[PDB]
This record gives C-alpha cells, sequence and structure tokens, in this order.
C-alpha cells in the first residue's frame, strides 16, 4: 500500500504545516501536525477541558462506531517549546492520504496548554519519530508509520514541505518526479528516538564549505533551524545590523535586510537554503525589527534541522531494518 497527502503551512510565516488525517467511522476529519520530533498521536476532544478549545476541530469517540477505549492508559507529554498536554488513550481507524491502520492509538486530551488552545488551526499532533518515544502508560503505544510499515509498498515516508506554499507527505514510496539530481543517503542514529544524523558542513552565502560534522536531528515539528553557537554567529555576521537579543530571544536583523543563503552538507552532496527562507518576519507587528530562522541551538542540548532546513530538501525517512535519511535538491 501507500499514501499520499497535502501538507499546507498553517500561516504565512510557515510557522508549522498542517495534513487532515481521517479518525473513526463515519471518517472525522483533523488537521495535525506531523511531527518527526516525537511518537505521539494526541488529538484535541469531547473530552478536552471546555476552556482549553478555542476553535480547534475535536475528536469525539463516542460518535464512532470502531472506538475502543484503552483501559487503564494514559499519556503525558512535554514538547521542546514548553508546551504540554495529556489524556487518556483509544484506539480506532486512522487514514492519512488514502493509507489506513486499524487498532491505532488515539490520544485523547483532556488538558492541554495555552500555546495548543491559543492556535486554533492545530487540532493535535501525528508522531513519526520512533516509538520508544512513545509516552502512552503503562503500556507503549506504536506510531502510526510503524503501525503500517509491513503493509507499505516500501519501508518509508517522504517530507517535501513548501515554502510559503503547499506540499506533500508521502508513504510507501520515492516520488522520483519531485526532487532534481539523486538522493543521497546518510547514517541515522536511532539511540535517542529520534531521525538523529550528521551533517558533513556548512557554508554561508557564496563563502566556502567548511568541513565539520554537526550532529541533529530531522524535525518536522521545529519550525526553525538550530545549530550550534559558531555556526549561528558565522551566519549572523554576514547581515549589517544583525545581533542577538536577550529581550526577544535570539537573533533579530532589520527587516530591511535581504539575507544571504545557507549551506548544509548531506556526505559530499549539498543542500542550499535560500536567504528568503530564513526571513521570519518583524518580532512584534509594525516593528522594522525581523527574527531570524537560525537560531542558535546552545542550551536546547541538541541541533535541529527544521523546517527551515528540511523545506530546501526532498527528505526521505528510510524505515528500513537499519534506517537512514535521505536528501535531494527539488
Amino acid at each position: 500500500s501507500t499514501g499520499s497527502a497535502t501538507t499546507t503551512p498553517i500561516d504565512s510565516l510557515d510557522d508549522a504545516y498542517i495534513t487532515p488525517v481521517q479518525i473513526g467511522t463515519p471518517a472525522q476529519t483533523l488537521n495535525l501536525d506531523f511531527d518527526t520530533g516525537s511518537s505521539d498521536l494526541w488529538v484535541f476532544s469531547s473530552e478536552t477541558t471546555a476552556s482549553e478549545v478555542d476553535g480547534q476541530t475535536i475528536y469525539t469517540p463516542s460518535k464512532s462506531t470502531t472506538a475502543k477505549l484503552l483501559s487503564g492508559a494514559t499519556w503525558s507529554i512535554s514538547y521542546g517549546d514548553g508546551s504540554s498536554s495529556s489524556g487518556d488513550v483509544y484506539t480506532d481507524t486512522v487514514s492519512v492520504g488514502g493509507l489506513t491502520v486499524t487498532g491505532q492509538a488515539v490520544e485523547s486530551a483532556k488538558k492541554v496548554s495555552s500555546s495548543f488552545t491559543e492556535d486554533s488551526t492545530i487540532d493535535g499532533l501525528l508522531g513519526l519519530a520512533f516509538s520508544t518515544l512513545n509516552t502512552v502508560s503503562p503500556t507503549q503505544q506504536k506510531t502510526f508509520f510503524d503501525n503500517a510499515k509491513a503493509s507499505l509498498d516500501s519501508p518509508v515516508f517522504t517530507a517535501d514541505l513548501g515554502y510559503h506554499a503547499p506540499g506533500t507527505y508521502n508513504f510507501g514510496f520515492i516520488d522520483t518526479t519531485a526532487y532534481t539530481g539523486s538522493i543521497t543517503y546518510t547514517a541515522v542514529s536511532t539511540k535517542q528516538g529520534f531521525w538523529e544524523w550528521t551533517s558533513t558542513g556548512y557554508a554561508v552565502g557564496s563563502g566556502t564549505f567548511k568541513s565539520t560534522s554537526i550532529d541533529g536531528i530531522a524535525d518536522t515539528g521545529t519550525t526553525l533551524l538550530y545549530l550550534p553557537a559558531t555556526v549561528v554567529s558565522a551566519y549572523w555576521a554576514q547581515v549589517s545590523g544583525a545581533k542577538s537579543s536577550s529581550s526577544v530571544g535570539g537573533y533579530v536583523f532589520p527587516c530591511s535586510a535581504t539575507l544571504p543563503s545557507f549551506t548544509f552538507g548531506v556526505g559530499s552532496a549539498r543542500i542550499v537554503i535560500p536567504g528568503d527562507y530564513i526571513d521570519f518576519g518583524p518580532i512584534s507587528t509594525g516593528s522594522s525589527s525581523c527574527f531570524g530562522g537560525i537560531q542558535s541551538s546552545a542550551g536546547i542540548g541538541i541541533n535541529i534541522f527544521g523546517d527551515v532546513a528540511l523545506k530546501a530538501a526532498f527528505v526521505v525517512f528510510n524505515g528500513a531494518t537499519t534506517p537512514t535519511l535521505g536528501f535531494a535538491s527539488k
């Protein structure tokens, strides 16, 4: 089998991407944030504290003839950005772009933190990291990809995120028309439960390539590119007036600037992030200080190849017996 679904930016800055997901019988369609940095499929629901729902579409398990309470199971998760959610668990039928899994764990939120409530466009998350990170207790549950894998034509999914435009998540096949040149594959460590790999270096604009190993995660659920402070300083030094602001929480730059590109290495291959991808707009409405899309990972404890990086590439998440990652230009 295969599946194919369009993923759409939630706003004009590409702050995140939503993909429609069918849950239950009859189908209840929710728009979920596909997150290769976590491993829980959770949704706003009929059980969510009423004051914590503000415009989201909810899953109502009592209206699904295929929903079954997973007795005794609870979940609770906290994300790198400080947000969190928790609740109980059902199993139900879940389909993405024509690909169907029966008996998928659907984690129903009883509580969500403020940033989720405040974002009316995201109805929940669909985790695509390794199932070892799944938070369900006392019986850990599998991700949608893990449940689907054996049935897929090839044990892979691909992320093709757009810049200020829709893109595609495919399951079970590689669309050879969606990229240019060849796909360069690189090793993955699953020891922390992430799609963790090592970039071979970087360049700033038309500058010379610096060969250096940068360990990090391919994370569709993180907006920006978080890299070591040395790398980030070298980038922003090429933008007149750019500076790190403690009060804002990162590098800012004059909105009047033209940003240079940023290149990252994948083996001997190179992915170029155009400068415009690195502009995240005014820090507050009407400001002429703009927020940068490349930020320091210092104090996160890990480098993160988030959407800013991933959207410049066609990315293969290869779930073969030994997982690997593939990157192509597009």
